């Protein structure tokens, strides 16, 4: 279907009480070394799962293709669709770093089949995302 919206606070919620439910860190091993990751209640933590943006490092292959970030949001959305423990009507949280990237992902997803994805509005680091609406966080580990 079509990508929808989440705020972190819902998205808290949701992957504690809904088991359908899970929280996708798709940031790069970077942003999460710099701000950090998700703290959330101990029965939730296992719903938490890194897809890492699947960015194309290589630059001089990067310099060849046509539009390579969307290859890059293909690529994690695939992977995303690939996850054993997931089907189509699971209910798919995506967080980035500041919402775009996710969006593009999420987008990507959707066309896949995946009817209910969401995107963690303001990313982790973005206005109104998880740090700033006062959730916890914890180091990267």
């Amino acid at each position: 279907g079509y990508a929808g919206e989440i705020t972190a606070a819902v998205a808290l919620d949701t992957v504690v009480n809904d088991p359908s439910a899970v929280l996708i860190d798709v940031r790069a091993a970077r942003e999460k070394e710099a701000s950090g990751v998700p703290d959330v209640p101990g029965a939730a933590s296992s719903k938490v799962l890194e897809v890492e943006f699947a960015a194309l490092e290589d630059k001089k292959l990067r310099s060849q293709l046509k539009d390579p970030s969307f290859i890059e949001a293909q690529t994690t959305a695939l992977q995303i669709a690939s996850l054993r423990r997931i089907g189509t009507g699971s209910k798919v949280i995506l967080l980035d770093r500041y919402g775009p990237q996710a969006e593009a992902v999420a987008r990507e997803l959707a066309k896949k089949g995946y009817s209910r994805v969401y995107v963690v509005t303001g990313g982790f680091d973005g206005r109104a995302g998880w740090i700033q609406s006062k959730l916890q966080i914890k180091p990267f580990t």
